[PDB]
């Protein structure tokens, strides 16, 4: 999991 911008993607 990643967080992108302003969430996370996993």
């Amino acid at each position: 999991c990643h967080w992108e911008g302003n969430k996370l993607v996993c």
